[PDB]
């Protein structure tokens, strides 16, 4: 079968490369019985549209933000608790935990997809066209976000003016004033060159940003038993591989952003004042897994079960 696999990420992105590597390996492991055609850069629609077509089976596969999935399955919001992870290595360990993996079980019924495992992109950061010396400087700033509620709620609690906007429009929106600031990770600040029009780069690491490898449940049900196992395991391997890329490259992309001539500052959780507490109150009855995920995260850190 010729499967199609969609992403919203551009061609140089880690996820796109992982999807291509997955496709090549599936072709080889299947002896040419199967192939994967990869459609990056939103070619097949926006992420919400892609999820709709995974649900029907019109689209076979995707490497999708957990952000979009959280619009369909609000318990996925638990991953976005601010400062749940202290860094990308902690995040990867959280995403590999039994607690995290258990949360995948609801996806066939709740979203019509099989989630094979988690990957990620980078931690979230803030770029602004103006000076930012305290959280108060974010007030009223039109601030680009990924279109999902956890991040909307965070910026609403901060008093910014969050504005959902897909990746391709962001560079231009900064260049032309449709936004004053953006929420984005270091890989894409580099790749999309969004630092060019910004004044200040804040390395806040305020939220993680998981990815999930999805197979349409309808399509999965049509696979042979051997292929269900082989394809899901192979996809899981490639999704997991992304965690190791970010573990290595996150500080490298971050250091690259000290060489673009802008004001560069690191901040920590205290910078955000009461916004984190407000987020917790919003999400307490939306994402029932949060207390267990917080416990898992705390235990991984206390036991030093990752590189730090």
């Amino acid at each position: 079968k010729e499967f199609r696999l969609g992403l919203i990420t551009p061609s140089p992105h880690t996820w796109t490369k992982a999807a291509e590597a997955f496709g090549a390996e599936l072709s080889e492991k299947s002896g040419g019985a199967h192939s994967v055609s990869v459609f990056p850069a939103r070619q097949l629609g926006n992420e919400a549209q892609m999820l709709q077509q995974l649900q029907t089976g019109a689209l076979d596969m995707a490497f999708m933000t957990v952000a979009e999935v959280s619009n369909r399955v609000p318990n996925m919001g638990a991953f976005y608790a601010p400062y749940l992870a202290g860094d990308i290595n902690h995040a990867a360990a959280i995403l590999r935990s039994d607690t995290a993996r258990g949360m995948l079980a609801v996806l066939p019924q709740e979203a019509g997809v099989v989630g094979v495992g988690f990957g990620s992109a980078g931690m979230r950061q803030i770029l602004s066209r103006g000076a930012v010396n305290s959280a108060a400087d974010l007030s009223g700033l039109k601030l680009r976000i990924t279109p999902f509620d956890p991040i909307l709620d965070f910026y609403n609690a901060l008093g910014a003016a969050p504005t959902p906007m897909p990746l391709p429009a962001v560079y231009d929106a900064l260049a032309n004033g449709q936004v004053d600031a953006i929420d984005m990770d270091v890989e894409l600040i580099n790749v999309l060159k969004c630092h060019e029009h910004a004044d200040t780069i804040l390395i806040s690491n305020h939220m993680m940003f998981p990815m999930v490898g999805l197979i349409s449940a309808r399509v999965y049900a049509g696979m042979s038993d051997a292929d269900k196992a082989m394809i899901s395991e192979l996809m899981a391997k490639h999704v997991d591989s992304t965690l190791d890329v970010y573990m290595v490259k996150e500080p490298e992309w971050t250091d690259a952003l000290t060489k673009v001539g802008k004001t560069f500052k690191r901040v920590d959780q205290s910078f955000f004042g009461d916004a984190i507490a407000q987020w917790e109150t919003i999400w307490a009855d939306k994402a029932p897994s949060l207390p267990e995920l917080r416990k898992t995260a705390a235990d991984l850190q206390a036991e030093n079960l990752y590189f730090q």
